[PDB]
């Protein structure tokens, strides 16, 4: 249907939006953006070179330039733990095993379009392995993740993406936590290393920042199938068990739900040209709470748009740990990055939003982990007249039967440098240590997991307590009253303290 983008104004682009270029409509453009996407893989269903021009238009991050001249350099460089480097080359893995088989080298067909060659030819059906996005800064973080992967004795392959902005001292460092002292309880890690800088186009390169580049470590990683991890995550189950996940099995997306903050809400302004947004791409009219759940047949999805439309929330997925089968959802994924730099960018923070807006705008199915996010850690008595507190920058989720599967934050008081702040401006700081660098030391000191509360956000939600520079929040459990309480057994306690140890060792 080439007709569609001939129809198109002549220099016509799926661009990064920036702040200063004049956007009277952006509800519309946000629409293009998707149907381009939507048009071209329906299309494909359905001139080698007209191909590549309107891919160089929807897709100019890619360098469409240097894999026309100079294929080598164009295409990405894996590097295994061993030292080994990889060129051109399609990594393959044993389904069963995990372990690493061998490294046949990409023969891009000219017949087949760049992302139907990157999920045949670059990228092996089926594989499936750990992904983190790290620069130099996630150097720690990344560090204290495969320490406790190593203590769970994980099988499945990691594979670290970078954007030419991880040093051979960080690798070094990453490759020596991962191997040395092998044992059955603490497996050494099939990890490697991946840079995409060469498969990006200059212009673009360096628009892809902080948060933004969890979407080249997710879209680029060598497996079809990848759980992306933050830094910051820990897995307190063995990696098949996400996989086992029966929303996965079912939509081929794992997504977990994020904190209620009532807090932040959308202008009336902002929901106006979101409801244009998502009647523009699927013909979905979000004017009343009532016929919501009429035109949304999964009632987790349908809660989420609920909470977006009605009672204009904006935080809705947690993505620190993310399951995508790219067989299933590249398409879905490709939308989600022309939204990350979009109009409605601002609108959201950071990625994890834009995750299951890529896959409701695309037409894709997705669903969420129904379970609402909890908090984790010290289960404090609050004086009435059982009723518990937990205070943290832990964000825990866990299973329908209670288990904990995974949290973000670390297993720290609190990973941000704002000691100095919050000494002076926070009360309960202020009074209870002498100095800031007492504080310093507080915020390092490690977490002690005894429960876990899922808040009962319609009564008593998530409280900002203002520490760790507002990024510790309190949760509050009353028996018959408010809230689900999980109380660990001293074998879980145990395991979890386990874990916090091994993660905490001061490098
Ligand atoms: N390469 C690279 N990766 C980065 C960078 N900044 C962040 N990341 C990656 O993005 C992850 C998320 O950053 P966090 O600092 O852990 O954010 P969070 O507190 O967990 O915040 C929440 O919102 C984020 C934005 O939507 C989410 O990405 C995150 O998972 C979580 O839900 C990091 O762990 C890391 O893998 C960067 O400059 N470079
Ligand atoms: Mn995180
Ligand atoms: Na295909």
């Amino acid at each position: 249907c080439w007709s569609y983008y001939e129809g198109l104004t002549p220099g016509w682009l799926n661009d990064f939006y920036d702040v200063n270029q004049i956007t009277p409509n952006p509800a519309k453009d946000v629409i293009e953006l998707v149907t381009r996407i939507k048009i071209f893989f329906n299309c494909l269903q359905q001139n080698i070179q007209r191909l590549r021009d309107i891919e160089k238009k929807l897709f100019p991050y890619i360098n469409f330039e240097k894999l026309e001249t100079d294929e080598s350099a164009f295409w990405h460089t894996t590097t295994r733990w061993n030292g080994e480097v990889y060129h051109a080359s399609m990594l393959e893995f044993d389904p069963k095993n995990h372990q690493f088989l061998r490294s046949k080298p990409i023969n891009f067909d000219t017949g087949l379009s760049f992302w139907e060659n990157w999920l045949h030819t670059v990228t092996q059906s089926g594989s499936k392995g750990i992904v983190i996005s790290a620069s130099d800064v996630q150097l720690n973080e990344t560090i204290r993740l495969l320490k406790v992967l190593r203590f769970i004795k994980n099988d499945y392959p990691i594979q670290i993406v970078h954007n030419a902005d991880l040093s051979q001292d960080s690798m070094k460092s990453i490759i020596k936590y991962a191997r040395s002292l092998d044992t059955a309880e603490y497996p050494a890690q099939e990890l490697w290393f991946l840079n995409v800088h060469s498969l990006l186009n200059p212009k673009y390169s360096k628009k892809f920042t902080t948060y933004s580049n969890k979407w080249l470590a997710l879209t680029f990683s060598s497996f079809e199938i990848p759980i992306l991890m933050d830094s910051d995550t820990v897995p307190f189950v063995s990696i098949k068990k996400f996989y086992e996940l029966e929303e996965f099995q079912k939509t081929g997306v794992l997504f977990f739900k994020d904190r209620v903050i009532s807090d932040d809400l959308f202008e009336s302004s902002e929901l106006k040209i979101l409801r244009e947004i998502v009647y523009g791409c699927i013909g979905l009219d979000l004017e009343d709470e009532s016929k919501i759940h009429e035109q949304v047949e999964d009632p987790v999805v349908a809660q989420v748009l609920e909470n977006m439309f009605i009672k204009k929330y904006k935080h809705h997925l947690e993505s620190g740990l993310v399951i995508l089968h790219k067989g299933k959802h590249l398409f879905s994924m490709l939308t989600s990055i022309a939204l990350q730099f979009s109009p409605i960018a601002e609108y959201f923070h950071g990625d994890k939003d834009f995750f299951w807006l890529g896959e409701l705008l695309s037409n894709n199915r997705f669903t969420f982990h129904p379970v609402d996010a909890s908090n984790i850690g010290q289960l404090g008595n609050v004086v009435s007249k059982e009723f518990y507190q937990i205070c943290s920058v832990q964000l825990s989720h866990t299973d329908r039967d209670g288990s904990l599967l995974w949290l973000n934050g670390g297993l720290n008081i609190c990973k941000k440098t704002s000691w100095e702040y919050d000494y002076e401006h926070r009360q309960r700081l202020n009074d209870m240590f002498q100095n800031a660098d007492e504080l310093r030391e507080y915020y390092a000191s490690p977490v002690k997991l005894e429960g876990i509360i899922i808040p009962d956000t319609s009564i008593s939600g998530w409280i900002n307590s203002g520490e760790c520079f507002l990024f510790n929040y309190c949760t509050l459990f009353k028996e018959g009253e408010f809230g689900k309480l999980i109380k660990f057994k001293e074998d879980e306690k145990l395991r979890l303290s386990q874990i916090v140890d091994i993660w905490n060792k001061d490098i």
